[PDB]
């Protein structure tokens, strides 16, 4: 009865961690946030 507590959310985590993983090792330098 909870389908969407299991596919909607590992699609979040994919999406979250993969756009802010590049923007987080690129630059950085000066300006941490």
């Amino acid at each position: 009865r909870y389908p969407y507590y299991l596919s909607d959310i590992t699609d979040v985590i994919f999406i979250y961690f993969a756009a802010l993983s590049p923007a987080i090792t690129f630059g950085g330098l000066l300006g941490e946030k």
